[PDB]
Parts: structure tokens; sequence; C-alpha cells
């Protein structure tokens, strides 16, 4: 869990341009792989494209992005 903003992508981008330049040792291991390659809609509304939660703690079933 990041956050989904307009300047939230400017510092995000900051870090993902380390992360993607020369990137850790995984060679098995290409979760985050598969994780940003995918499409999935669970939502039944669209009124804004942008979260406006900013961080969501909450244990219900799931893990925190």
């Amino acid at each position: 869990c990041r956050g989904g903003d307009e300047d939230a992508l400017k510092a995000a981008r900051a870090i993902k341009f380390l992360y993607q330049s020369n990137p850790p040792p995984n060679p098995e291991g290409t979760r985050q792989a598969r994780r940003n390659r995918r499409r999935r809609w669970r939502e039944r509304q669209r009124q804004i494209h942008s979260a406006s939660e900013r961080i969501a703690s909450t244990y219900l079933g799931g893990m925190r992005m």
C-alpha cells in the first residue's frame, strides 16, 4: 500500500527508477513481476479515477500493498 494521487506518483517514481535500474538478486522471485502485470476490476461504480483514501489499516482478509 503506497497511495493513489498525482503527487504520490512523483515520489514513487523517484524510488521506482532505482528499483528498475539494477534490481536486486531475484532469479527465482518474480512476485512483483506478476503483481504488476495483471488486470482486475472489483468495483461496481465509477465516479472518480482516484482513490481518495490515503492509508487503509484493515485486516479483513488480505495484505497491505
